[PDB]
């Protein structure tokens, strides 16, 4: 086989020309050489077998990126796992190269208006169609989204991806976790599970305005301090509100804090298109329920300039276990690559 920094990459003989690329996930990416379409690509291997939580993650991102196809989403073009399930050790995940992602571009560039309306237009073009299948991102942030060389945008990792569940949503205060802490909507922090697709749009609204400063809104440093963050900047929520939140922990701890006033996001961002930031108002909305959708977003008149509804397609249709039968599934799964 091949040999990536020191572990075994067995993507032969399609795959060549292994370069390493970085980790994440179950852990190696590596750029290769694809002999047949005569392009390179990106290859993730994933050895998620020995615990049930990366094969759930596993099955659940391969069952929605197969059934997905879209511009703006990642997308699956191979799959290389053994001949048989006794073999298979290792699952490796054959997707598009892409140069860079957002995370890093934030890191080095000063975005202009323009970049930062057609990154956020294809961010939103994309988050209609998962929406539109309902499902949910849950862990939408710069890392997560690519970007090639010529500043197309693809939506990537579905491992924590959910169905919505919006009747299942509520749960008691602080009750965690799992997802970006950065990017996490508040009500997360006090009385859901984040099951509703408004998750996902407080998640862009943060990505929107790390655009704007190259800097995170809300980089609270630990699970309540993120509350803090957001409070500071959109100030106490209001009466209507906090009535939202049914439950008492979580409203007394609200009730318990000390009033904050709003920041005008033009204050926080004196050199943005104020387009931008009535958009960015809209999507970070402390009430979910207050807080704009995905074909709202897109029919503000920041995006007029890309947005097309006939262009801008949907789902055709919508959508507890041993990591024994993951395994199983997994295989089964990954069997029309063979
Ligand atoms: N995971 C993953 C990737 C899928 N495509 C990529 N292109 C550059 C870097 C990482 C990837």
């Amino acid at each position: 086989p091949e040999m990536v920094r020191g572990q075994v990459f067995d993507v032969g003989p399609r795959y060549t020309n292994l370069s390493y690329i970085g980790e994440g996930a179950y852990g190696m990416v590596c750029s290769a050489y694809d002999n047949l379409n005569k392009v390179r690509v990106a290859i993730k291997k994933i050895s998620p077998f020995e615990h049930q939580t990366y094969c759930q993650r596993t099955l659940r991102e391969i069952k929605i990126l197969l059934r997905f196809r879209h511009e703006n989403i990642i997308g699956i073009n191979d799959i290389i796992r053994a001949p048989t399930i006794e073999q298979m050790k290792d699952v490796y995940i054959v997707q598009d190269l892409m140069e860079t992602d957002l995370y890093k571009l934030l890191k080095t560039q000063h975005l202009s208006n323009d970049h930062i309306c057609y990154f956020l237009y294809q961010i939103l073009r994309g988050l209609k169609y998962i929406h539109s299948a309902n499902v949910l991102h849950r862990d939408l942030k710069p890392s997560n989204l690519l970007l090639n060389t010529t500043c197309d945008l693809k939506i990537c990792d579905f491992g924590l991806a959910r169905v919505a569940d919006p009747d299942h949503d509520h749960t008691g205060f602080l009750t965690a976790a799992v997802a970006t802490r950065w990017y996490r909507a508040p009500e997360i922090m006090l009385n859901s599970k984040g099951y509703t697709k408004s998750i996902d749009i407080w998640s862009v609204g943060c990505i929107l305005a790390e655009m704007l400063s190259n800097r995170p809104i809300f980089p609270g440093k630990h699970y309540l301090d993120q509350l803090n963050h957001i409070l500071g900047i959109l100030g106490s929520p209001s009466q209507e509100d906090l009535n939202c939140i049914i439950n008492l922990k979580a409203r007394n701890y609200l009730l318990s804090l000390p009033h904050k006033n709003k920041v005008p996001w033009n204050r926080l961002f004196p050199n943005a298109d104020s387009k931008a930031l009535d958009l960015l108002d809209k999507m970070l909305t402390f009430n979910p329920h207050k807080r704009i959708e995905v074909e709202q977003a897109l029919a503000h008149p920041y995006l007029e300039q890309y947005y097309d509804p006939s262009d801008e397609p949907i789902a055709e249709a919508p959508f507890d276990l041993p990591k024994e039968k993951l395994k199983e599934l997994i295989f089964e799964e990954t069997a029309r690559f063979q």
